[PDB]
C-alpha cells in the first residue's frame, strides 16, 4: 500500500529503505 506516488505511505516504504539501504551495503561485502 506504498504505491500513491510517494504520497504518505512511503515512510513506511521508507524507513525500509534506510535498512535494506544499509542491508545493501553488506552484501556488498559478503
Amino acid at each position: 500500500m506504498a504505491t500513491k506516488h510517494g504520497k504518505n505511505s512511503w515512510k513506511t516504504l521508507y524507513l525500509k529503505i534506510s535498512f535494506l539501504g544499509c542491508k545493501v551495503v553488506v552484501l556488498l561485502k559478503r
